[PDB]
């Protein structure tokens, strides 16, 4: 249920302070629920936080299934990513060439098999980001979800 998303550009404040009991509760803050197969978010999560991405990766890992999250602005993409069934990519925009074609191939392997779980987050939009048209068309297979009421 939902199907409602309207671009309300607010929440530009970090809002954080020292906890700071040094608990392992940081893992509990990660532990969330799963969601749709192909989900693209912008703002509410994909802003260099990726905690919901890590949650989604972890809940898949618990099922004995392969899952990984990659910072597209901190870590490079590898062919090893094809081992994972659940992929999460945050800060997608800085994709260059090989990694972008690799990602494209990932999209194909997903759509071809009828499998593949993907979660992307950034600050703009999939059809507005500076990417090649071959990848951009594949970005349309991912849903756009805003957690805004």
């Amino acid at each position: 249920m939902g199907h409602h998303h309207h671009h309300h550009s607010h929440m530009d404040y970090p809002s954080f302070d020292k906890f700071l009991g040094t608990e392992n509760a940081e893992l509990v803050y990660v532990l969330r629920h799963k969601h749709g197969q192909f989900i693209y978010v912008w703002g509410e999560e994909g802003a260099g936080k990726s905690h919901l991405l890590q949650a989604w990766v972890a809940q898949a890992l618990e099922a004995g299934k392969n899952a990984a999250y990659i910072d597209a602005a901190s870590m490079p993409l590898t062919d090893a990513a094809f081992e994972a069934e659940y992929l999460a990519v945050d800060q997608v925009e800085k994709l260059g060439n090989e990694e972008q074609a690799l990602l494209f191939s990932i999209f194909n392997r997903f759509r071809n098999s009828g499998k593949g779980f993907l979660l992307l987050g950034s600050e703009y939009t999939p059809q507005q980001l500076v990417i090649r048209e071959d990848l951009r068309t594949r970005m349309a297979y991912c849903l756009v979800y805003e957690v805004k009421p």
